[PDB]
DNA sequence: AGTAATCCCCTTGGCGGTTAAAACGCGGGGGACAGCGCGTACGTGCGTTTAAGCGGTGCTAGAGCTTGCTACGACCAATTGAGCGGCCTCGGCACCGGGATTCTCCA
């Protein structure tokens, strides 16, 4: 495959969510996950729908 | 609930070059423009007659207004697929080159 990692900002996942959205993902890293803390965050109601199968935070 | 940092995006600005488009020079041609003569075609004046304008009489079509209701569109909630945003590709149109046909101008 032509990749098995993707790298991407907390400002992309909100900005580019209906091709996030479209997509299934096998694991998902959150990599300062202090960043989702607050519910009202976009970037907390949209990481949340993606469809993945585990999920890790960091923090 | 507020105000400031963070980050995307999209517009403005600068630098280099390259070359295609703008500027410049110069001869000559022919088109703009003033000048002339004529002649016919439009403005003038008169006598003619024609009907537009006014004051007046008569009628009825139909503009304008009210009454009464029911047929038709406004409004809402649930359903769904027609229409939009994103990705792909291949074929139409351009772009080039080269030889063939046309048109232009001086002889």
């Amino acid at each position: 495959s032509p990749f098995h990692v993707m790298i991407t900002s907390y400002q992309l996942v909100v900005s580019d969510v209906a091709y996030f959205q479209k997509m299934k993902w096998q694991y998902m890293i959150l990599d300062e996950a202090q960043a989702i803390k607050s519910s009202q965050s976009s970037r907390w109601k949209c990481l949340l729908g993606f469809h993945c199968r585990n999920r890790l935070l960091l923090t």
